[PDB]
């Protein structure tokens, strides 16, 4: 299916988590750890593959406010599992004014105030969380919500450093297998769920770089 | 409905033709005549309906360089018919008439975008724009930002708006079409071709569009 994640009501169309480094006075480097620029699934099938949500409940928060309760309230067509391949091939330099950032953009057909909740989870339990509020800007026929260049929390900067100091790729894949992120976008005025993305992670292979694969969550 | 128009190699993700007006030194109005922000399809990811290309050949340029020749060279999965509903409910009072478009690809390419404005199937004005890939958040973006609308189209919009009834506007637009062709400049392969037809918006949701695949 498509490269962006969601429905007409709300689509995540741009996303990246990155490191910017100023090496010299007139030059800088930017490295992307994850992004939604390179779909791993085919654009030729218009239909997305599906994944039974019951088999990912233990990788995300549970009980009150957890994934099963969110999915039960619906709309079920707003729920996706997104697998990200992370590109960790980056030289983290000493004294380089490094900025670790996250950028995202959503689009909607409706003019809304939205609440974006990011829950970073370890073994299915929330370790840190961020809630952002964004307001629509009308652009070329749609409402656009931009979270530009937001700093990464210290937990994630430290996690990335820990991950890169591991001696083997399989150990990085092991650690990423228990690391998940739950993204929930809600209409702040009606409390309706607009988009829910359950994110899982693996290390990118060889020189294929960062990629993502979208699944609709069903059952 | 679907967000973008095109194939796996190239997609039109953003487009609008618009009028910006400055009433006074601190105020600004922007009105969109057409855009691809509201695809009026019942599904977000539909199976596209098809249209036999032989029944639109006489609405677009023919013979050498014409639509039949382009379609025969292929790839045929790059060819679409797009119907636009134009929003002409705008008070034309400092004014800038502009066009914006954005394409995206997984490959680093130099592209050429050809816009042919046609009257009774014959080209009346044409523009060719060249755009170099910009790497952005994991993919390559080709942005033609805020390009001035040609005088022919500004004048056409004024005379169309001056008609007193929607049905007369629709009669004029029956003979007005636009052919958009995007080409990989280095391999000359057709990346995207959109045969555009037009009607005046009737629903008070304003401008909308509908996509069809063109088949032989
Ligand atoms: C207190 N708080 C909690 C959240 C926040 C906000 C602050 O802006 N967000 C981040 O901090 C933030 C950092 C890294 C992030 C993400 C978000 C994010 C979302 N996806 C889909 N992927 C993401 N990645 C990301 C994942 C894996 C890797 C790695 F290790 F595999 F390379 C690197 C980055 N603040
Ligand atoms: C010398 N030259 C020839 C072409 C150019 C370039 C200059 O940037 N493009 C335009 O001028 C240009 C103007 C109006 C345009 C478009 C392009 C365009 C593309 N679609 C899909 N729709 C478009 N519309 C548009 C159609 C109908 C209406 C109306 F009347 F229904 F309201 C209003 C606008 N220069």
């Amino acid at each position: 299916g498509p490269r962006s994640i969601g429905t007409t009501k709300l689509r995540l169309v741009e996303f990246s988590a990155f490191l910017e480094q100023q090496r010299d006075p007139d030059s800088y480097n930017k490295h992307l750890f994850v992004h939604i620029g390179h779909a791993n699934h085919s654009y030729s099938d218009p239909l997305l593959e599906s994944v039974d949500i019951r088999q990912i409940y233990d990788k995300f928060p549970e009980k009150k406010g957890g994934l099963k309760e969110l999915f039960g309230k619906g709309p079920q067509n707003a729920f996706f599992l997104v697998k990200f391949w992370a590109d960790l091939n980056c030289n983290i330099q000493d004294d380089a004014g490094a900025f670790y950032g996250v950028t995202s953009q959503y689009e909607s057909s409706e003019n809304m105030t939205v609440t974006c909740s990011t829950k970073v989870c370890s073994f299915g339990k929330q370790v840190v969380e961020k809630v952002e509020t964004e307001y629509a800007r009308f652009e070329n026929g749609r409402f656009v919500y931009r979270i530009n260049r937001s700093p990464m929390c210290e937990y994630m900067i430290n996690f990335i450093h820990k991950l890169k100091h591991l001696p083997e790729k399989y150990m990085m894949n092991s650690v990423l297998e228990n690391f998940t992120i739950l993204l929930v976008v809600t209409n702040r005025d009606t409390q309706e769920t607009l988009l829910c993305m359950a994110c899982v992670f693996e290390v990118s292979n060889s020189e294929h770089g960062a990629q993502h694969h979208i699944y609709r969550l069903v059952k």
